[PDB]
This record gives structure tokens, sequence and C-alpha cells, in this order.
RNA sequence: GAAAAGCCAGUGGCGCGAAGCUACCGUGUGCCGGAUUAUGACUGAACGCCUCUAAGUCAGAAUCCAAGCUAGCAUGCGAC
């Protein structure tokens, strides 16, 4: 179309390393590997020197490409913090008359709901990334759902909340389920 | 002629009748994976925040395409 653009750059810390081939970008650090890659019109990513600054750019610019841009910040910040300390989501169980049951499955990593509704087959959904679901229920309340990406780790728990919908009347009236109560925090030891 | 064994009545009529055929008037059998929609979602800009969407992306239907089933390209072909 029309306009001009130009590079925006971001410092990349010297605790997490990156490597760059294509517009692709690897960032690994101590709690995993991350890698997407960033394609757009006029965009390319590069690595302006490493522990320096990771750098995203765009010789031209409209708004679509301009768009992008930003977005891509957003993404790379969520990988560079998610290599050091992951992210975690907290869902936190409502019940009005059947308690929910969570357990793990460790082998064929996976969540396992008992008691959804009435229902007699124990409901399961995978596990999207090497996400672990550690359980702090205390009373029954708090699951922990901890993993280094966080769209897919957002995602794995999404599922969970899309099944525990109500839907014979009226989703307003019947709260059982374990809902997202989250979009998820800094870090923490226990 | 009768006996006996049969003939004719456009298949004489009647009761039964195998073999054959046939009846949700008899029986038995009739397939499950994927890709997606609707739709809810993720991460997330545009719009520092935020949003299912712009880029990327997930789950998902009596759908669709396989799977499967029927013709077998007679003017496709292989091996022998």
């Amino acid at each position: 179309m029309k306009t001009i653009l130009a590079s925006e750059t971001m410092e990349i810390p010297e605790g997490v390393t990156v490597q760059v081939a294509a517009k692709v970008v690897t960032v690994e650090g101590p709690r995993g590997k991350l890698t997407r890659n960033f394609k757009h019109l006029n965009l390319d990513f590069q690595l302006l020197e490493g522990g320096r600054k990771l750098q995203v750019d765009a010789w031209f610019g409209t708004r679509r490409t301009m768009a992008a841009i930003r977005t891509a910040i957003s993404h790379v910040q969520n990988l560079i913090t998610g290599v050091t300390k992951g992210y975690r989501y907290k869902m936190r169980f409502v019940y009005a008359h059947f308690p929910i049951n969570a357990s793990i499955t460790n082998s064929n990593t996976a969540i396992e709901i008992r008691n959804f509704l009435g229902e007699k087959k124990v409901r399961k959904v995978d596990m999207l990334e090497g996400v672990t679901i550690l359980r702090s229920e205390k009373v029954k309340d708090e699951l922990v759902l901890d993993g280094n990406d966080i769209e897919l780790v957002s995602r794995s728990a999404a599922l969970i909340n899309q099944k525990c919908h109500v839907k014979n009347k009226d989703i307003r009236k019947f709260l059982d389920g374990i809902y997202v109560s989250d979009k998820g925090t800094i870090t923490e030891d226990a």
C-alpha cells in the first residue's frame, strides 16, 4: 500500500539464550524450549547480537503489517519469560450438588474429571504441551496447571471449561464445573 | 360287462404333500476413522488495556471424505 516502517527492538536478557534462522525463533531456557514462526508481510525476525537485543522488524508498514508487529512483540515476551519461570493457570471448583473429583493420569497425560452432572463415565481430555496438573485442593478449590507455553497451558484448561457448561437448560443457574479463574501469574516457590 | 388297474370332466373336485420358490404372513444381518461446520474457545493486536481473528491456533455435527459396500476404467494398467 503506502507509508514506511522501521525496526522495534527489545533487550533480550543474558540469562535467556535465543537462536534464529529464517523467521523462526527458538527460545531456550531451563523450563524448556519454545519455537514459533512470526512470518508476516515485510517482516523478518533476527537476533541482533545474543544477550543484547532480540529484534522484530519491518521495513515497510501499513495497518496490516503494523498490527502484526505489536502482537509479535507480546508473544516473544511470553516465551522469554516462559522458559525461565513458566506460566500457571489456576482453576477453582464450583459445585451445587456434585463433588467433582480431579486426578492426574501420569501415563497418557490427561486430567480426569469424575461425576460431572451425574455421569457414570469419567471424562478426560489430554494435556497440551508437557504441562503437568498439580492439585493443592485443600477444601476442594485450587487446581494449578503449570507448563512453559502460555497458549497451550491455557488451551488445556479451556477444554475443561467448554466441557463443564450445562446445556439442557440454563448455564446461568447450573454452576457445576471447574472454571478458569486466571490468566495467569508471575512465579513463586510454593 | 364286472373284478382289478384306470381313462374323461379344457388341471373334475376335495384333504395332504416333498423338492423349489416365497412372507417384519418366517428368520438373520446392515460398518468407524479422519477432515471440518455451527458454536464455544486460546494466545493476541488493531485499540499499551481488551477481544474466537487481524497473523498463528484448539475442541467440535444426522455434515463431508475416506474406511466400508456395490459397477470394475470393456477405449487404465501389472504379474503370470
